[PDB]
């Protein structure tokens, strides 16, 4: 005969070398039930022989008649070598009664990694006619599970290698092996400063665009996908109110907020609605110009004399207002969409939304209504129609930090091919304005500030700092309040970038204290 060889899928490590996604040979006693008779008192023999339970029987009485009938079903699951062995000695005593070996992905870190990782599953009848119209099943003949999130899915096609084939032999070529820029203990600290906080936190190296951190809370167990998942936990999982199931760092849309206001003050330089020296004096509100209409600033009174870098330091919104109302949604919407807000961020995942940059356009098809000048002032202080994905806010402060030289976020590293890594090659070679336009350094200069200098929003945070940290915080509303902080380090020559957020507040520990014990965690060797 000429049956097929199933390949093994290439092994996924962080930036250190750790396995993060192995493949284990699994062992499981299986029978045909039409080759056994006495079933029951052949179940009772095996109890001693293999810990054969109560339950292990359930399972296998109930997965027979779901079953096809006359076909082997999984006995026990899994076996131990002691117990393969136990059976082995014992194999003569039960004919029909044979032990298995299946090689399973195994992911050792589980929760850690869920959404990043993602996970293998079984594949079932609808993937089977997806490989048959691509036309490639003959190479996923031989295999069980295939990628459905995160890492594992998106790059299936590499990780998966070529099938062989055997007359009864053409050897198959092994998966190709993965070298993340993830670093797993980063990913764990991250975690556990998160427990019990619904959150996202994105931290990149801006040089390269590598994530070395991409954090969903609350996260669930990989495994349960890779052993055909219980449609009763499934529906436990789309039933939990804190959607563990959603990959908050990048399909968790948010009002960016405070966050914007760095890019925003670099578009209105750009197009000379505002220069370094531009000034306004806010009383704690603004006017719609002609009309009754006042939007207020957080602090009540206001922060008097203002210029882009007072107005960044303390995150003035009157400032921002004018700004909008000035700049008009056409090119302030035109330039955050150069900052990739609206758009997919090119993270090499599957998982992923688009948020939206609201637009004239847009407003017409959507709502068939025209843009009220109204609807510009809000859009000033990142609040309109805006949403943004955690990824996106960290892909825009890496271009921020770059001079507008756009860096995709990305988590592969390199490549084993024929034993040689191939490292991540970025595609994307976008320039925004002009790369020594000085605006850059003002935007960011204002977040220097916000860290450091004694009228920052958040220079409580940045005390006894050894380095200079430059962040920007953010509160949006929808139940309580979102709080949004990005940031980066070295100042001069940053290795560092963050994006985190906490749903509605958080667990109690100020997304500021986190963002500190993070770039401390990083950056002091812990």
């Amino acid at each position: 005969k000429l049956v097929p060889i199933a390949p093994s899928r290439g092994m996924i490590f962080d930036r250190n070398g750790t396995p993060l996604a192995l493949n284990r040979t699994i062992y499981q006693l299986e029978l045909m039930p039409e080759k056994i008779e006495n079933l029951s008192a052949t179940l009772n023999a095996l109890r001693p022989i293999v810990d054969l339970t109560d339950d292990d029987i359930a399972n296998f009485e109930k997965e027979r008649k779901r079953s096809r009938r006359f076909t082997s079903i999984a006995v026990k699951t899994p076996l131990t070598e002691v117990q393969v062995a136990r059976f082995a000695v014992n194999q003569f005593r039960f004919p029909g009664i044979e032990v298995k070996g299946y090689q399973r992905r195994f992911y050792p870190y589980g929760s850690a990694l869920t959404h990043v990782i993602g996970y293998v599953s079984k594949i079932n009848d609808k993937d089977v006619e997806r490989l048959d119209k691509e036309g490639i099943l003959p190479n996923y003949a031989a295999t069980h599970d295939i990628g459905k999130l995160g890492i594992e899915r998106y790059y299936e096609s590499t990780l998966h290698g070529k099938t062989g084939y055997e007359e009864v032999e053409q050897p198959p070529q092994a998966g190709k092996d993965i070298y993340l820029t993830l670093d797993l203990s980063l990913q764990i600290y991250i975690e556990k400063l998160l427990s019990g906080s619904r959150a996202a936190v994105v931290v990149t190296d801006p040089r390269t665009g590598g994530i070395l951190a991409l954090v969903s809370n609350p996260s669930y167990d990989p495994n349960l996908f890779v052993d055909g998942i219980s449609n009763k936990d499934y529906q436990g999982l789309l039933n939990d109110t804190n959607r563990p199931l959603i990959n908050r760092a990048t399909q968790g849309v948010y009002p960016p907020a405070s966050t914007v206001k760095p890019y925003i003050a670099v578009s209105a330089l750009s197009a000379g609605v505002i220069t370094k020296n531009t000034s306004l004096f806010d009383p704690g509100w603004w006017q719609l110009p002609g009309s009754e209409k006042r939007y207020r600033d957080w602090k009540k009174w206001g922060h008097g004399r203002l210029n882009v870098t007072k107005a960044l330091e303390e995150s003035a919104d009157t400032f921002f207002y004018q700004v909008a109302y000035d700049m008009g949604i056409d090119r302030l919407s035109s330039w955050m969409s150069k900052f990739g807000y609206g758009e997919y961020t090119g993270i090499d995942l599957s998982e992923e939304r688009a948020g939206l940059m609201p637009t004239r356009e847009w407003k017409q098809k959507r709502h068939k209504k025209p843009w009220y000048q109204g609807d510009t002032i809000p859009v000033g202080i990142g609040q309109g129609y805006w949403t943004a994905t955690p990824i996106q806010m960290a892909k825009s402060l890496m271009t921020l930090i770059n001079d507008g030289t756009v860096k995709t976020p990305h988590l592969l590293q390199s490549t084993r091919i024929d034993g040689v890594l191939v490292p991540y090659k970025q595609e994307d070679s976008t320039q925004i304005g002009s790369i020594n336009s000085g605006y850059w350094e003002i935007a960011k200069d204002g977040m220097y500030g916000v860290a450091n200098r004694p009228n920052g929003t958040g220079r409580k945070f940045f005390e006894g700092t050894p380095y200079k940290a430059a962040a920007k915080s953010g509160t949006a509303q929808v139940l309580r309040d979102h709080k949004l902080m990005v940031a980066f380090a070295p100042y001069e020559n940053p290795t560092v970038s963050v994006a985190i957020i906490l749903e509605n507040g958080g667990a109690g520990p100020a997304v500021g204290t986190i963002t500190r014990q993070i770039l401390d965690h990083i950056l002091l060797g812990d």
